[PDB]
């Protein structure tokens, strides 16, 4: 019934948002739809598995927040496994390779490419990660979508595909789907280019023993009868002195203060007492999430490594069902699997196949890339389609579609009243992970802190310091990458010489 | 409690069906989230306007079933003003007109804007009302926005300037923020350029005698107590052998079949049990509603009229709050005014503003296009921002991003188990207007009375006799407006 704050969802954003305010010793109430904790993040734990993130699982160097709030908790990470070479399939055949990037040899490939990934960084550097709005190109940047970015910069059809490839692995969206300057600040602000696309010193470094979602679970353990299972909120009304807080199965909260711990677009599905101001009313309306499905198949062995394939794979083409792999090996060496991503348009087109067909799918494709027919003899597989949940609405996060970052995005963590935002995608440093849930959450938890006098506005915002368990390498570039021209730099270079 | 259909919404899609299905002899509840119907049609009534639509208003040739919905309802239409010269305000000078179509006097510039509107037509051709899905080209239509096409189409800046006003008073919606194919499936599914654009002849030819409003206000009159007030729709539950829905103020409702009468990302406001199909599921948080507020400004006399002006103002340019007026005069020559609509992003960049200060700017502007000084003195004011409403979500409509109407289109209409769904976003003909809403309502009924054994296959689609009182002229081009090249095409020539 009575409490300081309701916090609505219990997902990493909303559980360390609860857990900070827990610890200010205020009274907090967690009101979670689901008959589990952590939301986008979800462990299955089986016999044939042991265990398996199904949903959010990757972190690395810079993501601070996440590792500190989960080394509280008491939780491990180990390294996902680069020891061996990758793979880049492209035009149905594999070219191994090593580091970050795929070499490209060809020189006028070889500029395109090295160019599009600088402009990338280039016209990130523009963009404030607190207020993307703000950028001295906004208006122009967001009125176009990615795909027009990438067919503008781009003077090879091989840098345009591997860009649109990054693209829809990024964000679970088609290029033509999302907005240039929401892309390029998504990002920005997760510390770059090579920064989020790396395994070793990047995004995809780590993943936590045991899972993820013991994240959510071990906060729910500390917080008890706090943390309200299978509670769905409806209805929050503000017209009074305490905020009134309503749930699908008749149950009342009262409470000081809200935090909606939600995705933004999931804000639809509560009704607002007054209506919310129109610039939010509008903007839940205009912030849909991605598509993905992501798939583990389990093998007797890590038979890849025997080829010297860490089992990263870079799989361009319409046809292959996963367009990016990585071995999600135990760190003991067993329970052998392959991690694939089935990412937007593919996500909606074999969503309609069975279980058992995209297994078939995915092992014939393993065959081909890792050039193995070990591959095409699983011994287990786990699946979930995000796309067909009703309380989180996709994955991996929110997209904004052209013209809404500039219009709409300066209401994102506006306060309504009591009401304050948390949530991933209010994050300003790794938003649309679950760094940025953390961030969000205790930001969110914060203010109302501020809010009640118990801190000053100097410390809504926390920096935090640097892991020591997982520490991160600058991000370098060489001579060359800085100063080699552009295709039509090159061209204005030979016009010149024509005089 | 119990009845044979729960209809959510009472708007006009909500009421149409509810009625079908009334008059069928089912008994049906309409469950409305607000304190009155109508939804995104309102008429304020006051003494010092009489009655003003703040929403939906304007009906036309081919628009056959509102306008028979509406006479059987007792309502009749009035002429919209458009006997003096129409102007076009561009580059802040005033251009009167006669015509649907503003002039063109620079011969490049001609044939550009010849070429666009032909070429959106054409376009349509090939756009199937029922399955835009299904042009041709349609993934690569719907992978470009209205920008990207007018960028490509367009080779003056006047041609792409109009085009653009054109795209944020159709749709209310920027040209960046929408698919090319769904843009050119919604001109051509209201039946092409011409007639989306016209009064005479047009979409906006008419308005009701009294306000639209009365045509959802009349059909709650014959349902009676069936029609329920201020029961917002909060959860459906469909794994019993009959359909339960709870609204907000605790009301469980029981019914054979739901029919879902609301905007489709409105949708989101009910949790559903079991959770939607994952297509629908994604779909109604990709389909948002434009923005708009509509602004009508009171005078003593319609004083345009005398400097052979009929109201209908065309304006260019950033600066305008207002990019396209109507008279709004009643038919019996009183309560002078004039009708405009605060369009897109100007709709929410002037919502920061008081009533009085865009009062101030809409007559400042009026003065100017008008050339009158009687322009600057309102004798009243009334306007509607509908992006602040919770059950509606924006207005006019709802517009696709690029990407979605090829992914996501075929489940709009897609029933969920025994939910069917109405609303004029998923007509056919005049999706969008009230003529959508009426198509949508009648069909989605009928596809309940088919489930039910009561009614064939081949009657749930129905075709709707011509109005009498609304007669249709056809659209007619010039061989030259045929034939005439773009500008590429001229230099192709050259
Ligand atoms: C799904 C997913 C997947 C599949 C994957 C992934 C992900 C995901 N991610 C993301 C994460 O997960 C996120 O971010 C988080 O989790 C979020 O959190 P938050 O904010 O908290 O949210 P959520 O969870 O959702 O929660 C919410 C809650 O609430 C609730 N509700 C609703 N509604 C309601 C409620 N309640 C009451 N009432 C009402 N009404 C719900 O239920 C919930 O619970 C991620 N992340 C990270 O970090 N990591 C990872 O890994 C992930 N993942 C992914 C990734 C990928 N990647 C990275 C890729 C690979 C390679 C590459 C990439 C990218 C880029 C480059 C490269
Ligand atoms: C808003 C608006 C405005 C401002 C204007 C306009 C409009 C609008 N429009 C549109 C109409 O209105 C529509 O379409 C209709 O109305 C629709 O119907 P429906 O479908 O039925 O829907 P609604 O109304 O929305 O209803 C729904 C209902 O439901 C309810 N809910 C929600 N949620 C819920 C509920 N319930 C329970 N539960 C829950 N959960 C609500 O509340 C409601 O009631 C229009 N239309 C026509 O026809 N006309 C007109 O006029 C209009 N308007 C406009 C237009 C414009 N224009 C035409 C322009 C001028 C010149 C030109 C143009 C365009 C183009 C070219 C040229």
């Amino acid at each position: 019934n009575k409490c300081d704050v309701v916090v609505v969802g219990g997902g990493i954003s909303g559980m360390a948002a609860a857990k900070l305010l827990h610890d200010s010793g205020l009274n907090v109430v967690v009101l979670e739809a689901r008959d589990r904790v952590g939301g986008r993040t979800y462990t299955l734990r089986n016999q044939k598995v042991k265990y398996v993130d199904l949903g959010g699982s990757y972190v690395g160097p810079t993501q601070n927040r996440i590792l500190r709030l989960a080394k509280e908790l008491g939780l491990e990470t180990y390294k996902v496994n680069e020891v061996e070479r990758l793979i880049h399939h492209v035009k149905g055949k594999s070219y191994p390779f090593r580091g970050p990037f795929p070499p490209v040899w060809n020189p006028i490939t070889y500029l395109d490419h090295n160019n599009f990934w600088r402009t990338m960084d280039d016209m990130g550097r523009e963009i404030p990660s607190d207020a993307p709005w703000k950028a001295p190109l906004a208006e122009e940047w967001d009125n176009m979508t990615m795909k027009e970015l990438l067919d503008k910069l781009c003077w090879t059809e091989s840098a345009k595909q591997l860009a649109t490839l990054f693209v829809n692995l990024c964000v679970t969206a088609e290029t033509h789907e999302v907005s240039a300057l929401w892309f390029l600040w998504y990002v920005k602000q997760c510390g770059g280019t090579t920064r989020i696309i790396s395994t070793t010193n990047g995004g995809q470094e780590r993943k936590f023993v045991g899972g993820s979602g013991q994240v959510s679970e071990r906060i729910m353990d500390l917080l008890g009868d706090r943390v309200k299972l299978e509670r769905p909120v409806i209805y929050i009304d503000q017209t009074r002195e305490n905020v009134l807080v309503e749930t699908l199965n008749h149950e009342m909260y009262e409470a000081k203060y809200v935090i909606s711990a939600i995705p933004p677009t999931l804000g639809m599905k509560i009704h607002f007492n007054p209506p919310l101001p129109m610039m939010r009313n509008q903007m839940i309306t205009r912030v849909p999430l991605g598509s993905v499905i992501k798939c583990i198949v389990y093998y007797k062995e890590p038979f890849w490594r025997k080829k010297d394939y860490c089992g990263t794979m870079i799989i361009d083409g319409e046809e292959a069902p996963v367009a990016y792999t990585l071995d999600d090996t135990k760190p003991e060496g067993n329970y052998a699997a392959i991690m694939g991503f089935i990412l937007a348009h593919k996500a909606r087109k074999l969503a309609r196949l069975t279980k058992e067909e995209r297994l078939k799918k995915l092992c014939e494709l393993y065959a081909k890339v890792l050039g193995s027919l070990e591959a095409l003899e699983p011994v287990h597989y786990e699946e979930k389609n995000w796309c067909e949940e009703q309380y989180s609405g996709g994955c991996y996060t929110t997209y904004f579609p052209p013209g809404i970052l500039t219009q709409y995005g300066r209401v994102l963590r506006q306060p309504v009243d009591r009401i304050y935002f948390a949530g991933t995608e209010t994050a300003t440093h790794w938003s649309g992970y679950m760094e940025g849930a953390v961030e969000a959450g205790e930001r969110a938890a914060r203010e109302i802190l501020h809010a009640m006098g118990k801190i000053p506005e100097d410390e809504i915002w926390q920096s935090e310091p640097e892991s020591v368990d997982v520490p991160a390498q600058p991000i370098t570039t060489t001579f060359l990458e800085r100063h080699l021209p552009s295709v039509p730099g090159l061209l204005r270079l030979i016009g010149l010489t024509t005089i």
